């Protein structure tokens, strides 16, 4: 609406960001943000986007209000009226993008992972559950 | 008794009332009623009614041409862990009536023509007492 879950103790290597979704029909695109703070325009980590109008899964970060570079992952492990589950994995170097029991992609660190105080999820998706291990 | 097939070969029609009893166990995360159009996998699903007590929600879905369509959530989760539960499906022109607990849940509106409803599949984390269809 965006779903919004706090991590005020930031994250560690090692964490596992989990999440279950339908893909509704008429979905166009729909994002998962890790961000640096609860303010608007906060710094993103990692902004992961699945772009089913387009046929593409973009990665990126923002800082200072300026995008970096996008990576694009390998095909679209995504389709509408479908159910998926993302792991988005932190390790020390980056997240490792995890899409249906299959290694999906991998970006690595921009932002120190250090600063990750907050995952946000919108955009076309109907959120099944968003769990941080 | 899950998974739990009930054949509806002659279809329903407004009037049909599917009465389901049952226990939701103690490590119970979520579990499902379908009414399908027909007995071969895959079949389209007229309602997917999907209590979800991990998550405290319920969820209504279709199914149709194998894709699923936009979820519909009702208000809350009118299910817990360790009790029993007793819920009505009800069958009227416009919709599906989901019924829990002596008082209306939600409308389902037809997404699907009630006549295309061939079988009924409850399943998932529950234990069923009775499934009934007058």
């Amino acid at each position: 609406v965006p779903h919004k879950s706090s991590l005020p103790e930031g994250i560690a290597p090692g964490t596992v960001l989990a999440i279950r979704g339908l893909v509704p029909p008429n979905a166009s695109r729909f994002h998962v943000n890790l961000l640096c703070g609860e303010e608007q325009g906060s710094d993103a980590a990692l902004h992961f986007n699945p772009r089913l109008d387009t046929s593409e899964v973009v990665f990126n970060s923002k800082e200072q209000g300026s995008w970096g570079r996008e990576e694009r992952g390998p095909g679209v492990p995504f389709q509408r009226g479908q159910p998926f589950e993302v792991l988005i994995i932190a390790s020390d170097d980056g997240f490792k993008a995890v899409v249906g029991d299959a290694q999906y992609h991998h970006f690595r660190h921009r932002l120190p992972l250090a600063r990750v105080r907050l995952v946000e999820v919108g955009g076309d998706v109907q959120l099944d559950s968003v769990r941080i291990f």
